[PDB]
């Protein structure tokens, strides 16, 4: 298990002002439901799915200290008609990966069977719902298959999670620093332990 090398004690240091909304035990039993994740390929890549998928939340959420967006747009994008926006609910970022948009919010509850669609705050209010969405677009994204593969991307996974905001982008420019800021925390998780990240860092 990946939790023979993300232990507690691990976790705690790398995100020590989380919002006590966000637990390990919380990310432990989520990750029950994804057996692949963090099992997938030799040790090192177990290490390095973990580290990238702790290191991309790092980034989203403020290293766990945020649920919600800071300073949202609702995120209804009605050019995406699959999942129909519910009237007055707003699909900002929420929960460790900042799940955005009704597209990932109605994709996500199909998957999950959950009320997401309808009620995309039960991302925010529900620790367990929480970490199954950051899980789920991990999968279902294939993040996983970026990062676990031989050799490893992990690059790949910024381009899928917030690829058109923050790779290719001008040296310096905030969606670049984002991105510096994703593969930094990477780079740090991997050192954690005792892991080589890869080569494939940068977008
Ligand atoms: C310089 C620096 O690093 N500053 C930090 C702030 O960036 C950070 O605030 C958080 O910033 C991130 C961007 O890095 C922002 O991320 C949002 O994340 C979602 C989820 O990935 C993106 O949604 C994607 O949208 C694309 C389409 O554009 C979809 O294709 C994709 O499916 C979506 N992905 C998912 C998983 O749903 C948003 O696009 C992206 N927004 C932007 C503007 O880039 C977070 O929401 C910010 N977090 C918070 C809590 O507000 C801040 C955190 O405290 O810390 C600074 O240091």
């Amino acid at each position: 298990s990946w939790t023979s090398f993300v232990t507690p004690a691990v976790f705690e240091g790398w995100f020590p002002n989380r919002n006590p909304f966000y637990t390990y035990d919380g990310l432990v039993s989520a990750s029950n439901g994804y057996p692949e994740f963090g099992t997938t390929g030799s040790l090192d890549d177990q290490k390095r799915e973990l580290a990238a998928f702790l290191g991309n939340i790092n980034q989203a959420s403020g290293g766990l200290q945020f649920i919600q967006e800071q300073n949202p747009s609702d995120y209804c994008d009605t050019s995406s008609t699959q999942y129909p926006c519910a009237a007055g609910k707003q699909y900002y970022g929420r929960g460790p990966i900042q799940l955005s948009w009704n597209y990932n919010y109605g994709e996500a509850g199909a998957d999950l069977g959950l009320d997401l669609l309808n009620n995309p705050d039960l991302v925010a209010q529900d620790s367990t719902v929480a970490w199954r969405t950051a899980l789920w677009f991990w999968m279902k994204r294939d993040c996983h298959g970026a990062i676990t593969a031989s050799p490893p991307s992990f690059s790949g996974t910024i381009r899928i999670i917030n690829g058109g905001l923050e790779c290719n982008q001008p040296a310096g420019s905030i969606g670049n620093m984002q991105m510096e800021n994703r593969v930094t925390y990477y780079t740090q998780f991997c050192q954690t332990l005792g892991v080589d990240p890869g080569t494939d860092l940068r977008c």
